[PDB]
Parts: C-alpha cells; sequence; structure tokens
C-alpha cells in the first residue's frame, strides 16, 4: 500500500492493458489449477499459425505456505528443465530469497540464479546474480514512495566486461484509479505511461516512447472494457496504423475462450491479418 512495488513493475497496469486480451497469431491451450497451498499445475501449448511450430509447457508448484515456501519445476518442448524455490517473509517480513536451476540436456548448458529483495514502507530493493557463465552479472533496483509519488534507479553489471550495460530510471505518481509512469533507458530510450481507471467496468492506457536523437514519437492508446462478468472487450491502436481486437467469453464456469484479431491500416480486410484463439482451462 504505502509499500511501493518492484522496479519492474512500476508501469505494470498500463502495460496490462495493451497486452491482456490479445494472442495474435497463436493457438493456445492452457490448463491451470489452484491451491491456497498444496500442489498447483499448469500446463500450456502454443501454436504459430505462421510457422506451424507447436510448442509445449508444464509447471508444478508446492507451497509450504506455512514456513513461506515455495517450489516449482519447470519442463518445457525445448528439453530445458528448471527448479525454483523461494522464501518469503522468512527470517524477516518482507524479505525474498530465489534460488533458481536450469538445465538444458539440449546443449548440456547450466544456468543458476539467486534473486534477493527486501519491501517496506515507502521501499522496494532488489538484488539479483545471475551465474552464466560469460557472467556472473548483476542487477540492482531500489524504488522510493512519497506520498503517491514514486522514483527508482535500476542498473545491472556484467563481470566479464566489468561494466554497467543498462542504467534505468523512472518516476511516476500512483493511486488506484490513475497511473503516470516514466523512464529513460540508457539515457537513450524515452517512455511514458498513464493509466486511467476510469470506471468500474472501464481501464485506459496510453503509452509514448522515443529515442534521443531520432525526432520520430511511437504512441498507441488501449482499452478494456468488461461488457458483463462473463465477457471483456479489448481494441487499441498505434501510430504505426495497427489496430488490435480482443474478445474474452466466459463458456462456462472455468472455461474462457478469446478471439483476438490485429489490422494494418490502411489494409483492412485488403491484405493479410493476424488471428488468435486462446482457450483456459481452470480447474
Amino acid at each position: 500500500m504505502a509499500v511501493p512495488p518492484t522496479y519492474a513493475d512500476l508501469g505494470k497496469s498500463a502495460r496490462d492493458v495493451f497486452t491482456k486480451g490479445y494472442g495474435f497469431g497463436l493457438i493456445k491451450l492452457d490448463l491451470k489449477t489452484k491451491s491456497e497451498n498444496g500442489l498447483e499445475f499448469t500446463s500450456s501449448g502454443s501454436a504459430n499459425t505462421e510457422t506451424t511450430k507447436v510448442n509445449g509447457s508444464l509447471e508444478t508448484k508446492y507451497r509450504w505456505t506455512e514456513y513461506g515456501l515455495t517450489f516449482t519445476e519447470k519442463w518445457n518442448t525445448d528439453n530445458t528443465l528448471g527448479t525454483e524455490i523461494t522464501v518469503e517473509d522468512q527470517l524477516a517480513r518482507g524479505l525474498k530469497l530465489t534460488f533458481d536451476s536450469s538445465f538444458s540436456p539440449n546443449t548440456g548448458k547450466k544456468n543458476a540464479k539467486i534473486k534477493t529483495g527486501y519491501k517496506r514502507e515507502h521501499i522496494n530493493l532488489g538484488c539479483d546474480v545471475d551465474f552464466d557463465i560469460a557472467g556472473p552479472s548483476i542487477r540492482g533496483a531500489l524504488v522510493l514512495g512519497y506520498e503517491g509519488w514514486l522514483a527508482g534507479y535500476q542498473m545491472n553489471f556484467e563481470t566479464s566486461k566489468s561494466r554497467v550495460t543498462q542504467s534505468n530510471f523512472a518516476v511516476g505518481y500512483k493511486t488506484d484509479e490513475f497511473q503516470l509512469h516514466t523512464n529513460v533507458n540508457d539515457g537513450t530510450e524515452f517512455g511514458g505511461s498513464i493509466y486511467q481507471k476510469v470506471n468500474k467496468k472501464l481501464e485506459t492506457a496510453v503509452n509514448l516512447a522515443w529515442t534521443a536523437g531520432n525526432s520520430n514519437t511511437r504512441f498507441g492508446i488501449a482499452a478494456k472494457y468488461q461488457v458483463d462478468p462473463d465477457a471483456c472487450f479489448s481494441a487499441k491502436v498505434n501510430n504505426s496504423s495497427l489496430i488490435g481486437l480482443g474478445y474474452t467469453q466466459t463458456l462456462k464456469p472455468g472455461i474462457k475462450l478469446t478471439l483476438s484479431a490485429l489490422l494494418d491500416g490502411k489494409n483492412v480486410n485488403a491484405g493479410g491479418h493476424k488471428l488468435g484463439l486462446g482457450l483456459e482451462f481452470q480447474a
């Protein structure tokens, strides 16, 4: 509440308006269970309708909610295997540690990662270490909160070149109905976003982005309307002349279908246009 988001979550809501309810050029099959604690499973399959390729993935998650633990296993069709242990609020509220392993038999390459984060009123800090080989590399991030305002920094240091490779600032204002976010990456990429929860059923988002030193500017408008509690529409435009339409319907409890289309002006329907379909099963 007074506890700020993490750095990566700055601007999340507006990003969400743009991305959720769309899956252009994919058929997506998703299958989830829930458990407040104990076992949880998510399995996913995805067909790229341009390439014919069919990906698949399974995640398994036990939550020992008593000791703030979460163990998670990951597998996909690329053969990549993964494990992830997480402790939260355990030695101190709200501290968070995470070990994370990856093994690809498909190269014999492995990867390991520690992610630390500390969180309290006004502050949200994280340090992340990537024992890549050609790593390590270290991402640190801090965000401060002051009566609705937010400011933060995020850097990454790669020990192989022994240099900062990434330096990112962001400042913004965040209430529950309203959100401003701005940021520049590497003193080079400018972005900003406004998010408005206009009423119970409508959300809107504007996104700007441009580059020093190029006089061009990119923007998109986007929205999401919650028609009844079983239907949800999403529309978005950008100044590259792309339209994005997304409808999501609950057919029955646990089952949501979402159709989506992506259109290029001024060739509508003149030339070829991405469609997508997605089916989500909750059990």
